[PDB]
DNA sequence: AAGACGTGGAC
DNA sequence: GTCCAGTCT
């Protein structure tokens, strides 16, 4: 494996200095900000993350401010980003950093990795970029790039394949400046060596790329096809009382959409009667106004919205809470239920 | 191991 | 429609 590591390095790092996007989290190397951006970037595109990162850092300018904030306030800031246990884990990890480590982000891989939500990629991403620690930062971009560079045909969906890529990076990483190197590989996959129609002709490391020589760039990386996924009808109801207040409820911390608020729903494995019975509060449910789909990575919801009129015969017991329409802004809903409300509003016109 | 776990660009 | 931008269990 006569791979000219140093030669390869100098070129890649040169192209990076010329073409790097000026992104908000690249203004400096504050471990806190880098860490926040890398969590936001997990399975989430850069252009999507930019506005979230700006508001989040404005609301929580430092690690302590995030640790000090309330769970609701943090989760509201994550509303719409998806995979919401990321922020549950980041909040807890930061709380841990505050109480245990006195505010400083641990610079040791094994100590940093021990924190919730910090997987192999985030360790390398945060520690290299912000501390100089030469740990690999292998994401989907890197895997695709390396798979083509070294013509690796292993299924990237296998945890072992990733472990191999990490070993490859180690073999070729620029230990002088690992952060800059790690980001360069990622940026490469993001800008040049794209999932489709890679610009190999413009690529700075074309010379070293084994997939280019064989003309199989498009066919890599190898990855098992995503399968079809379970469908799940859902019955949702918007119960408004005479005064205009609407009833909502906070989902439990274990499972789908943990700790997010929603409109009282039940899986329609009978329709309305199930909603009616479930809440068994003196509530009456009416014709379903609209139906639609909302997808997940591992299932698909088919929703049905039933307006109802709430009559007060008792108190509001947890998890349920009663909220005026004006104060719904304060609660973090998932996108599925955000649409439920919008359709309800348009209907009531 | 492979399924859980959200959402929106870009074909 | 398909693909895809990580971590926990
Ligand atoms: S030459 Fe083509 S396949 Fe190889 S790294 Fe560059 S863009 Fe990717
Ligand atoms: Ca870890």
């Amino acid at each position: 494996e006569r791979f000219p590591a140093r030669e390869f390095q100098r070129d890649l790092l040169d192209w990076f200095a010329r073409e790097r996007r000026d992104l908000p989290w690249r203004k400096d190397r504050d471990p806190y900000k880098v860490w926040v951006s890398e969590v936001m970037l997990q399975q989430t595109r850069v252009e999507t993350v930019i506005p979230y990162f700006e508001q989040f850092i404005d609301r929580f300018p430092t690690l302590e401010a995030l640790a000090d904030a309330d769970e609701d306030e943090v989760l509201k800031a994550w509303e719409g980003l998806g995979y919401y246990s990321r922020v549950r884990n980041l909040h807890a990890a930061v709380k841990e950093v505050k109480t245990r480590y006195g505010g400083k982000v641990p610079d040791d891989p094994d100590e940093f990795s021990r924190l919730k939500g910090v997987g192999p990629y985030t360790v390398g991403a945060v520690l290299s970029l912000a501390y100089g620690v030469p740990e690999p930062a292998v994401d989907g971009n890197v895997m695709r790039v390396l798979s083509r560079l070294f013509l690796v045909t292993d299924d990237i969906a296998k945890p072992s394949t990733r472990k191999r890529f990490e070993q490859i990076v180690r073999e070729i990483m620029a230990y002088e400046n690992p952060g800059a190197f790690n980001e360069a590989l990622i940026e490469l996959g993001a800008l040049v060596c794209t999932p489709r129609r890679p610009s190999c002709l413009l690529c700075p490391v074309q010379a070293y790329c084994q997939a280019f020589a064989e003309g199989v760039a498009e066919e890599l990386p190898v990855k098992m096809k995503k399968t079809a996924v379970k469908q799940v009808p859902l019955a949702v109801a918007v119960l408004a009382d005479d005064e205009g207040r609407v009833l909502i409820r906070k989902r439990d911390s274990t499972g789908l959409l943990a700790n997010l608020w929603e409109f009282p729903s039940c899986e329609t494995d009978d329709g309305k009667e199930k909603l009616e019975q479930m809440v068994g509060l003196q509530v009456e449910l009416t014709e379903p106004i609209v139906s639609f789909e909302h997808a997940f990575s591992h299932l698909v919801w088919q929703l049905t919205v039933f307006p109802g009129r709430l009559v007060h015969g008792g108190p509001v017991e947890e998890p349920y809470r009663l909220a005026p329409e004006d104060e719904l802004k304060a609660y973090a809903f998932p996108v599925s239920h955000q649409r439920v409300w919008r359709e309800y509003k348009e209907w009531a016109s």
